[PDB]
């Protein structure tokens, strides 16, 4: 394959999601949906009476469902959250202002999302493709928590006053907004709950938001394939525009990212409605893009495989990353995987390489790494692989307490 | 040791919890606390201003924290849940009436509990002894979800009209109340989220909960130790009184329960206050009990070790259970454990034996087992060990879809 494309649809489930999923199915591809369950409650200010139907269709069709928070952080765009808040925020256009405030309350929005999903569809955990408690993406934010060494934030994603185009707008990645700093803490809280978060390389979006039918201007299939060709192995998250979409410290050339392009788009760009004629114009664009991308040598995959699943029989090189049972591991030695030698908290063949900060078992810690343990923070003083006996509060030689 | 005692304290964290924890600490034992976080919000109708202090002390002292639901099901005891609901339910005393109603919303109370704990103590996940998302117990209910074969319900735990100690009360386990049936569905939902749930063998409590001044009728230490002696290997959950505390179909003689006694009591019984002089009378009893139990040969442990952790170097017999990374496994053949060969979804030496009903990999399914998969229910028509390509929707010889 020329590469692997990961289609990711955000902000569903809404009525428009149904035909999107039908087009993916017709095209013989699987995609990943980052959902906001407030649409199931009928308060997300979209056409959403079929939100549940869409959720079931996504899951029955085998697409991956990931977590984008209950309300897309709209509780931080209004004085008091209620049924009108989604519309109130769309009126003021303040989505990107003070988007993140109390990072603990904002991380809790991702759990509330699951409660709601599991309320409207009580059988949802019977679907293996339900990844709501494993994969997430932060609203507005091209931020990543993939492995211990593959992490980076969207340092100008959200603002404390001005929107990115308005005059007087500045962004300093070195000294980011309070909203950004809070979103960074959200990433960390989710990573310690076991989440991976992923941003994107290319945003399939209206090329003109300044007209009354912006959905119509969604990039056509042929040019969009050129954008994808250009993004392949070119570290797109750093060069992407606009500025609030950048991941400034993205680890360019990082092995996990080689020959991959993550596409971001939105279900709501594919309806005939307030943004224009998205269903009539853009459904054919999606069908065509899939057709031509395959013809050009690409394959399509889902974000549960972005970090490849450990596979019996596969040969791994030292330092390669896999996902096993939702946990990221890194190979200690080159070897060939077999049935009884799976990665784990006690394997000598692998170390845990989750993007978490809490002290964790079987992690290769380096001098200078900071870990949390029983409410305190510690520096690692001597490089070592952690084990159950070697807790930071009982190993004052391995760890230096801060703070 | 003569046997292992698991001290378990329910309905905290409250002011009374602090001195309980200090007695445990002075006595040199650890215990397991099944907490209701509504006390942290100040709406639980107990003396509870030191709730967060108690939580922190429990965790800093090495005690295990388990999940007892956010509000002890008080939402099902009132018309509309709010800040006064705890006092309203204490007025009617109707706690054990209609205790469980909508299983989905009742199970969601366990998740809300964790959101609240993780709000008041944002560092809580950095404590290994925080088991809030692994270990639970259902309010009012001596119910068990331990392994695939070790499960049983409290079939008279709660009722649809009369309290168990009122004249005219009847329970038929063969035809359980609606409340009990709903509570069974809550056990099943928690089990599918990866929880184990445990009941108890002996309760340090008044005769029944209808008894006036409950804290003033706890048994003395010496007789209580005698009750623990009698509970050892005697299937107490079947013989225990009163009737609402019984686990009727408890698997007498099940290996995991051998030589163990789980004690239940409540932190609020150790307070000088409305229920009696519980601090003055019962703190000394607890202290004395701990001393004489050790002197008699018992040891004390915590519920995170109730199922024993998998241990490298240990020789296992076919059929033996271990806990590994939060999951229960059962040995396939007698063998000696090696570092790189741990239980997992692909191990040949172990099968997954979580007490869950959703179809799961590497599980030894037996005829008559019913699994959930992608929203549908299937009967296991032929015994086998599940694996990735043997999903119910594609194996109509192994599985039989239900109407
Ligand atoms: C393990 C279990 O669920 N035990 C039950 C007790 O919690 C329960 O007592 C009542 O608990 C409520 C929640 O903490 C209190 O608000 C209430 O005041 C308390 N009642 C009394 C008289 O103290 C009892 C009573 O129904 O039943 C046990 O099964
Ligand atoms: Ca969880
Ligand atoms: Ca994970
Ligand atoms: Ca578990
Ligand atoms: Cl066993
Ligand atoms: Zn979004
Ligand atoms: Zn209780």
């Amino acid at each position: 394959p020329k590469g692997t494309i990961y289609l990711t649809f955000s902000d569903g489930p809404v009525n428009a999601s149904v035909e999107v999923i039908k087009v993916l199915n017709q095209g013989g591809v699987k995609a990943t949906f980052y959902f906001n369950a407030w649409h199931l409650d009928g308060i997300g200010d979209e056409n959403e009476d079929r939100a549940l139907e869409a959720l079931k269709l996504a899951l029955d069709s085998g697409h991956i469902v990931g977590n984008h928070s209950y309300d897309h952080m709209i509780h931080n765009c209004v004085e008091e959250f209620g049924p009108t808040s989604g519309a109130d925020c769309n009126a003021t256009g303040n989505h990107q202002i003070h988007s993140y405030q109390d990072p603990v309350r904002d991380a809790a929005s991702f759990e509330q999302n699951l409660i709601t999903l599991e309320k409207y569809l009580p059988t949802i955990r019977s679907y293996p493709n339900y990844k709501g408690y494993e994969l997430a993406r932060l609203p507005y934010t091209n931020g990543w928590r993939v492995t211990k060494h593959f992490q980076a934030d969207g340092l100008c994603a959200t603002s404390d006053n001005l929107k990115p185009w308005e005059p007087g707008y500045v962004c300093d990645p070195a000294n980011p907004s309070n909203s950004v700093k809070a979103s960074i803490q959200v990433q960390n809280i989710l990573a310690n709950q076991g989440y991976q978060t992923h941003g994107w390389d290319v945003d399939w979006a209206p090329e003109n938001w300044g007209i009354p039918m912006p959905a119509n201007s969604l990039t056509e299939a042929v040019p969009f394939l050129a954008y994808v060709d250009k993004a392949l192995n070119s570290c797109s998250p750093t060069t992407i525009e606009p500025i609030n979409s950048k991941t400034q410290e993205f680890p360019c050339g990082t092995p996990l990212h080689a020959d991959k392009v993550i596409v971001l788009t939105h279900d709501f760009l594919f309806e005939d409605g307030k943004r224009g004629m998205g269903a009539t114009q853009n459904l054919p664009k999606l069908a065509e893009f899939i057709r031509i991308a395959k013809e050009a040598g690409y394959v399509f995959d889902t974000m549960d495989n972005y970090t490849p699943r450990w596979s019996v029989g596969k040969t791994y090189q030292a330092g390669e990353y896999v996902l096993y049972q939702g946990v990221v591991y890194k190979a200690v030695i080159s070897h060939t995987a077999q049935q009884d030698w799976a990665p784990s908290s006690t394997s000598s063949l692998w170390t845990n390489a989750d993007p978490a900060t809490n002290w964790t078992l079987n992690v290769s810690y380096e001098q200078g790494d900071i870990v949390n343990y029983k409410g305190k923070r510690y520096l690692v003083s001597v490089p070592h692989v952690s084990q159950q006996d070697w807790t930071p509060d009982t190993q004052n030689t391995l760890f230096t307490a801060l703070e």
